């Protein structure tokens, strides 16, 4: 008995166990494209994933994660609004039960079918556990997914989901190149936020890309076949594992771009 996305343990209930849920820098938020401010000071993002080493894929009962070896600066994120080097540790998605919902961040109230999160931690802090306790500990790259043409680079992930259908299941997932999940343009918004799942720490510097990638209906459909439950329990489809937009409060969203 803990947190989830159901009617009795969903986002609206999280504050009881995680008071920070009502904090000053919570995520996600709605990106109001007309109030975001263009900042000429923002540098272009620098994504260096050529030496990435994926290790395993697992279904943690809330989403599925693809874990990477973060023992060295193999896959890092630099530049943009960041000061230092951030190592990629894992990526996961949030998606809906229908193509009209699923993303966590919204753009002018527009919801996308899903949202990809590539989580990186600031190397100055030694390890992920220490980084989450700092205001500039994490830097999460958010990418929107819209339904249209298939994304070749995503098929490898889609094909292994059958092996990790239920909570607790994990499978070897080596030699996966995350570069196949990036859009053509790296233009971004950025704002200070938090992790959108418990424990909801406000240690994130969010970097949400303007350009969505397209995925086919067939690809997203396979996401919807996963289970929140563990093997041997009543089947509950893993859909709508997204948190609604939170109050922006005293924060400003900056844009790299036009
Ligand atoms: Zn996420």
């Amino acid at each position: 008995h803990h947190w989830g996305y159901g009617k009795h343990n969903g986002p609206e209930h999280w504050h009881k166990d995680f008071p920070i849920a009502k904090g000053e820098r919570q995520s996600p938020v709605d990106i109001d494209t007309h109030t975001a401010k263009y900042d000429p000071s923002l540098k272009p993002l620098s994504v260096s994933y050529d030496q990435a080493t994926s290790l395993r894929i697992l279904n943690n009962g809330h989403a599925f994660l693809v874990e990477f070896d973060d023992s060295q600066d193999k896959a890092v994120l630099k530049g943009g609004p960041l000061d230092g080097t951030y190592r990629l540790i894992q990526f996961h998605f949030h998606w809906g039960s229908l193509d009209g919902q699923g993303s966590e961040h919204t753009v002018d109230k527009k919801k996308y079918a899903a949202e990809l999160h590539l989580v990186h931690w600031n190397t100055k802090y030694g390890d992920f556990g220490k980084a989450v306790q700092q205001p500039d500990g994490l830097a999460v790259l958010g990418i929107f997914l819209k339904v249209g043409s298939a994304k070749p680079g995503l098929q490898k992930v889609v094909d292994v989901l059958d092996s990790i259908k239920t909570k607790g299941k994990s499978a070897d997932f080596t030699n996966f190149d995350p570069r196949g999940l990036l859009p053509e343009s790296l233009d971004y918004w950025t704002y200070p936020g938090s992790l959108t799942t418990p424990p909801l720490l406000e240690c994130v510097t969010w970097i949400v890309l303007k350009e969505p990638i397209s995925v086919s209906s067939e690809q997203v459909l396979k996401f919807r076949k996963l289970n929140f439950n563990g093997e041997g329990e009543p089947e509950e489809l893993m859909v709508d594992n997204w948190r609604p937009a939170q109050p922006l409060k005293n924060r400003q969203i900056k844009a790299s771009f036009k």
